[PDB]
Parts: C-alpha cells; sequence; structure tokens
C-alpha cells in the first residue's frame, strides 16, 4: 500500500507519466479499469451547459471487444441478434462466479441488473466492468447500446458537481496505447464544451482508478 507515494499527488505530469505510473502501480490479481476524471468550467445545474456525448477510443473498443450482454426474455434475442459476443439470461451469473471471463464488456437491461448488482458487485466492480444507466450500459435498448460499443465509442456526461469521466482503457493496456486513448478522451472533451460556457473548460484533468490515486495531468500533453 505505501506503493501510494510513487504518486506525487502535486505534480502535473505528462500523459505518457501518467500511462506508465498506471502500470507500474496496477495490481497484478486483475485488469483494473483506468478512467479519467475532469472538472469543467459549466454550471452544471443549467442544462444549455450539459457535456454530453461519445469518445471514439483508438485502442481497445470496436469488433474486437467480446461483448456480454445480460438479458431477459425478448430481450435475449434482440441482443443476438445485434451481434453480442456473448449473450445470457440470469443464468450466466453463475457461469462467472464459476470463474469465466472471455468477455471484455458488459451490457445489462434493467430487469436483470438487481441480481448482477448483487451478486456480480464484488467482482465485475473492482474491475470496472459492472454496467450502469449513467454511462449507456444499462437500458431496454439493449441492441443500440450493443452496437455503439462495436461502432467503437462510448459515452460520458457531466454529473451535478460539474465534473465528468469515462473509461479510457485497462491497467493491461501498453502505455502508448492508454496514452493515445486518454488523448483521445480529452479531445472529445474538448469537442464538446458548450457555447456561453466561459473562463477555463478543463480545469483540471485526472487518471484514476476506483481503489487507487489519481494522477493529475496536463491535458496538451
Amino acid at each position: 500500500r505505501a506503493l501510494l507515494e510513487k504518486v506525487d499527488p502535486n505534480k502535473i505530469y505528462t500523459i505518457d507519466e501518467a500511462a506508465h505510473l498506471v502500470k507500474e502501480l496496477a495490481t497484478a490479481k486483475f485488469d483494473e479499469t483506468v478512467e479519467v476524471h475532469a472538472k469543467l468550467g459549466i454550471d452544471p445545474r443549467r442544462s444549455d451547459q450539459n457535456v454530453r456525448g461519445t469518445v471514439s477510443l483508438p485502442h481497445g473498443l470496436g469488433k474486437q471487444v467480446r461483448v456480454l450482454a445480460i438479458a431477459k426474455g425478448e430481450k435475449i434475442k434482440e441482443a443476438e441478434e445485434a451481434g453480442a459476443d456473448y449473450v445470457g439470461g440470469e443464468e450466466i451469473i453463475q457461469k462467472i462466479l464459476d470463474g469465466w471471463m472471455d468477455f471484455d464488456a458488459v451490457v445489462a437491461t434493467p430487469d436483470v441488473m438487481g441480481a448482477v448488482g448483487s451478486k456480480l458487485g464484488r467482482i465485475l466492480g473492482p474491475r470496472g466492468l459492472l454496467p450502469n444507466p449513467k454511462a449507456g450500459t444499462v437500458g431496454f435498448n439493449i441492441g443500440e447500446i450493443i452496437r455503439e460499443i462495436k461502432a467503437g465509442r462510448i459515452e460520458f456526461r457531466n454529473d451535478k458537481t460539474g465534473a465528468i469521466h469515462a473509461p479510457v482503457g485497462k491497467a493491461s493496456f501498453p502505455p502508448e496505447k492508454l496514452a493515445d486513448n486518454i488523448r483521445a478522451f480529452i479531445r472529445a472533451l474538448e469537442a464538446h464544451k458548450p457555447e456561453g460556457a466561459k473562463g477555463t473548460f478543463l480545469r483540471s484533468v485526472y487518471v484514476t482508478t476506483v481503489m487507487g490515486p489519481s494522477v493529475r495531468i496536463n491535458p496538451h500533453s
């Protein structure tokens, strides 16, 4: 844990330095999702300054992503038709508990999320693989969700604190690809600067994981 002192909390790192720090400190036990969090120069209580859109990450998305869709009843067939690599009903949960992890991403319909969250929270959670409606990975339009990932896009939306975050890779990625993905998210955010927002837009930007320290980065590096 003392390992924490490898990250200087006051330094503004380059994106490449941050990518390397990610890989130096990543737990070896499982593959963690790497996020970028930014504090935005917006008023989060006014809808005309909402920031919402997609990032087309240059690495790790598209046809190659093995998507698991968990659904129920009719939506199983829709997930199959949309080309999810793996589809299951709630019966698939036990298979995951038994050690099946061939998938890279999980999406789900709302009706299975109680069971998914309760049984797989402690497994998918620490890995960053838990579906969430705010990330656009839980919904009844399961086919559209699958197609968006296969088209190489991830969704983002600011929160009520005026911050925003999105996954940009895994700790297992080569650092150059992680760095590429971090830059891509920053460029996607900048392309979505609202008209009317004043002052600095990217006030601070960080590379993060759920369980680890944040690494502050220069978004123009």
